[PDB]
DNA sequence: ATGAGACGCTGGCGATTAGCTAATCGCCAGCGTCTCATCTTTATGCGCC
């Protein structure tokens, strides 16, 4: 308690370790932590047509509202 | 069976009497702090469809 933090990252906890790959099942720390043969980067990952993320990140928000 | 109709110094002074914006420039402008957190964003540094 008398330890204390600030700060605050740039990304969700479902993003990492909640949403999980279709195809895979798999979250995107279990792909960066292991994925064989072709260790794909982030932006590898997310743009993917293969994997689903890129799918379900489309699903956002309404740029048009 | 008679008794109306026909009307001035002013203009050019002084001298009161009364009254008003405008052009030029200068001055001089509330400000002092701290705490606390909060987010961003930038400089450099690392990846191929």
């Amino acid at each position: 308690k008398r330890r204390r933090y600030t700060g605050w990252g740039r990304l969700s906890r479902k993003l990492i370790n909640g949403i999980r790959d279709k195809q895979s099942g798999k979250t995107i720390l279990d792909f960066l932590k292991s994925d064989g043969f072709a260790n794909r980067n982030f932006m590898q990952l997310i743009h993917d047509d293969s994997l689903t993320f890129k799918e379900d990140i489309q699903k956002a928000q309404v740029s048009g509202q």
